[PDB]
Formats: C-alpha cells, sequence, structure tokens
C-alpha cells in the first residue's frame, strides 16, 4: 500500500528537502533531479507523502505559506494530507491550495498557493526524472510541430527526421520544444478559437496541458482543448476550443526513438 517515487516539476527539477536535512521544518526546494533520499517521496494509503521518514507539510494553510519536511505523528494532520489530481496538481485538501513553484531556479522554495492552474503548479510523480520525448499525433495521422518562437504551432505529415515534430513531455505539464527546451506551448488567450503558439516558457496557466483519457490536449485554466481549426490543415492553425470528440481533437503520442 505504499509506493515510492521521484515527483517531477517546473523545467523538469524534482522536489527535494533542502540540503537533505530531516530536521522537522526543512524546507522543499526544487533541484535537479536525482537518486538522492532527500528526493525519494513514498504515497502512503494514509495520504500522506514521505521523505526520508518524515511527512510533507504544510507550514501553515495560507496563500504564500512553506511546505516543509515534518515528523508525521507529531505535525497537524490538517498540514499532512495531499492529493494528487489527474492534471497533476499536488492540493493539501484542508486549505485548497496547491504547491507551487514561484521560481523556475533551483534552490526555488516550493509554496501553498491559490490554484490558478499555472504550469508552476504541475507535478508529475514518477520513477523517469527525464522528460519523455514524442511525437503528437492527431487528426489525418499528421503530428503537430512547431515553427520557431512566437509561431504559430500547425500539422505536418509525420517525419521521422522532423527535429520541429519532437516534443518533451515534461513533469510540469507543459509541452515543449524538444531542441529548444526553453520553449513552451501556449494558448494566446483563454478564449475559445485563441491560437496556440510557441513562446518562452513562464510558468503560466496559458503553458499547462493535460492527455486525458478521451485523446484530448486540454489547457486547465480555460477549459478548453487543442483543435486543428475547422478540421482543416491547410490553415496552419492550431486553436483552444469546447471538447467536441471529433477526430480533429483527437492526439496520440508516439514515443521517439
Ligand atoms: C497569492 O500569492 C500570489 C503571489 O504573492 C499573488 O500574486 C501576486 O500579487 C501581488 C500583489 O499582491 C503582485 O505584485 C505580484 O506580481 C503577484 N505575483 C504574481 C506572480 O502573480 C496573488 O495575488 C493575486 O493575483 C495577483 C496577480 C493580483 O491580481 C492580486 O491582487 C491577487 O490578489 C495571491 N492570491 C490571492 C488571491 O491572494
Ligand atoms: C516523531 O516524533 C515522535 C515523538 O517525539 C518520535 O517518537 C519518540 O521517539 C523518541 C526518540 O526516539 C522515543 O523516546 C519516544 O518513545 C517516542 N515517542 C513516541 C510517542 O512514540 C518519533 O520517533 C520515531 O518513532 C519512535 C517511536 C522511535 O522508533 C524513533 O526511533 C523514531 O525515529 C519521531 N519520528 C521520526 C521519524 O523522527
Ligand atoms: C531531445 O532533446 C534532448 C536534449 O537535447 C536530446 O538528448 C541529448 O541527446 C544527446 C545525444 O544522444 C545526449 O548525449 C545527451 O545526453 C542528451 N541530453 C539530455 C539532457 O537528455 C535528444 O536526443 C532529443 N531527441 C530525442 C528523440 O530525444
Ligand atoms: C544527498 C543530499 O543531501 N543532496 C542534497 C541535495 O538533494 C540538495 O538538497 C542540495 C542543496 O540543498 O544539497 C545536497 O546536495
Ligand atoms: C468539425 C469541425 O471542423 N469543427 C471545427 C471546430 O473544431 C473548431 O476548429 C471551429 C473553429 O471555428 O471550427 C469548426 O467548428
Ligand atoms: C482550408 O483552408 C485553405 C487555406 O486557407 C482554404 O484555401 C480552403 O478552401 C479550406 N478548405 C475548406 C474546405 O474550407
Amino acid at each position: 500500500t505504499s509506493f515510492t517515487r521521484n515527483i517531477v516539476g517546473r523545467d523538469g527539477l524534482c522536489v527535494d528537502v533542502r540540503n537533505g536535512y530531516d530536521t522537522d521544518g526543512t524546507p522543499l526546494q526544487l533541484w535537479p533531479c536525482g537518486t538522492q533520499r532527500n528526493q525519494r517521496w513514498t504515497f502512503d494509503s494514509d495520504d500522506t507523502i514521505r521523505s526520508m521518514g518524515k511527512c510533507m507539510t504544510a507550514n501553515g494553510l495560507n496563500n504564500g505559506s512553506n511546505i516543509v519536511i515534518f515528523n508525521c505523528s507529531t505535525a497537524a494532520e490538517n498540514a499532512i494530507k495531499w492529493e494528487v489530481p489527474i492534471d497533476g496538481s499536488i492540493i493539501n485538501p484542508s486549505s485548497g491550495l496547491v504547491m507551487t513553484a514561484p521560481r523556475a531556479a533551483s534552490r526555488t522554495i516550493l509554496l501553498l498557493e491559490d490554484n490558478i492552474y499555472a504550469a508552476s503548479q504541475g507535478w508529475t510523480v514518477t520513477n523517469n526524472v527525464k522528460p519523455i520525448v514524442a511525437s503528437i499525433v492527431g487528426y489525418k495521422e499528421m503530428c503537430l510541430q512547431s515553427n520557431g518562437e512566437n509561431n504559430g504551432v500547425w500539422m505536418e505529415d509525420c517525419e521521422a527526421t522532423s527535429l520541429q515534430q519532437q516534443w518533451a513531455l515534461y513533469g510540469d505539464r507543459t509541452i515543449r520544444v524538444n531542441s529548444t527546451r526553453g520553449l513552451c506551448v501556449t494558448t494566446n488567450g483563454y478564449n475559445s478559437k485563441d491560437l496556440i503558439i510557441i513562446l518562452k516558457c513562464q510558468g503560466l496557466p496559458s503553458q499547462r496541458w493535460f492527455f486525458n483519457s478521451d485523446g484530448a490536449i486540454v489547457n486547465p485554466k480555460s477549459r478548453l482543448v487543442m483543435d486543428v481549426r475547422a478540421s482543416n490543415v491547410s490553415l496552419r492553425e492550431i486553436i483552444i476550443f469546447p471538447a467536441t470528440g471529433n477526430p480533429n481533437q483527437q492526439w496520440v503520442t508516439q514515443v521517439l526513438p
């Protein structure tokens, strides 16, 4: 009834108990991923998440409160229970606040903040601490392709040799240009028909995505899903749109060699 994994988030860095100290109150931070014990988190059926025999703990339950390691028995019960929603958040049920990395840098200290569905609030519980590299196959068995910073994404015939068809699926729930990992698939607004482009990763809600069980790629803040505009690949426009279940909104990841 328990299992142990890393937790990968912002910029592909991992949740790390700072300096590897286990004394009560030691902050959680981002640090490059590894196998050290202070990055190994055990998920127990009691909804605790433990490292080095101690619990991930909200040191307070307010906007901006720090998350620390603390003795599981002596901490407040409200402070040591967590849930891992399917969209990749890590939520403290008592407060409703979510784990947030407010900066991308190593040594950034993790905070509970109001959920805004930001990419800074996306996490992946996994033993593979590298981004998964895949083509994103969609409408007409075509492949999603990048076309540079600030430009639209669009569909093209799948080519094993097209680097701009290769996507790094990061633990913070961002979809990144594999060959330029500072750049993120980004919706240019949260309204229906807003265009999906490539922009510098800035941890924004516009840069967060969820691969749901229906084959959709969902932007959690807007609720909207990636859509090949008008089922017309020649428009070279991918938008966000309400989920319809139609072929122009169905996507599969295909892992690359
Ligand atoms: C919870 O904490 C967040 C980080 O402190 C707040 O965002 C920050 O709000 C500051 C003004 O209080 C502003 O100068 C900062 O730029 C901003 N930081 C970022 C990165 O957004 C947040 O406050 C809400 O959202 C901001 C953008 C403003 O609209 C505030 O008026 C809001 O209160 C805090 N959230 C809440 C609901 O308290
Ligand atoms: C969490 O805090 C508990 C209360 O301070 C620790 O249990 C206490 O450990 C003392 C020193 O080891 C021991 O004298 C006390 O009998 C015991 N108190 C109680 C109420 O059990 C606990 O330490 C862990 O569990 C105890 C029982 C021993 O097995 C320790 O060796 C364990 O470290 C603290 N937990 C951790 C992980 O530090
Ligand atoms: C995706 O991009 C990554 C990062 O640039 C590429 O990975 C590098 O590949 C070279 C050659 O194999 C290795 O020597 C490095 O160790 C890799 N870097 C990292 C950080 O993993 C990768 O080849 C790209 N393409 C695919 C399909 O993954
Ligand atoms: C093994 C070990 O304790 N490693 C930690 C690492 O996980 C990180 O916490 C870093 C900076 O705070 O301090 C050490 O290098
Ligand atoms: C079935 C079909 O092509 N639906 C598309 C829809 O998915 C979206 O792209 C919209 C934008 O105006 O255009 C059409 O309704
Ligand atoms: C698809 O888009 C292209 C390019 O803009 C346009 O020329 C064409 O007529 C469109 N096809 C349909 C069926 O609307």
